[PDB]
């Protein structure tokens, strides 16, 4: 962290799926927020779809949720 922050864990990544950089607080203001980082190879929301990657990559047409 080399911050405050101490980030969950693999018994607490529930806020989330897999991966995912959940986080929690330890006294501030609100502290709690249970909030995951989709890491590269990851997206959809709180992870839960591996980013099967499938449409234009350099420079062309769309086709995927790209329109």
């Amino acid at each position: 962290g080399t911050s405050h922050l101490v980030k969950c864990a693999e018994k607490e990544k529930t806020f989330c799926v897999n991966g995912g950089e959940c986080f929690m607080v330890k006294d501030l203001s609100n502290p709690s927020r249970y909030l995951c980082k989709c890491q590269p190879g990851f997206t959809g929301a709180r992870c839960t779809e591996n980013v099967p990657m499938k449409v234009q990559n350099q420079e062309k047409a769309e086709e995927l949720y790209q329109k």
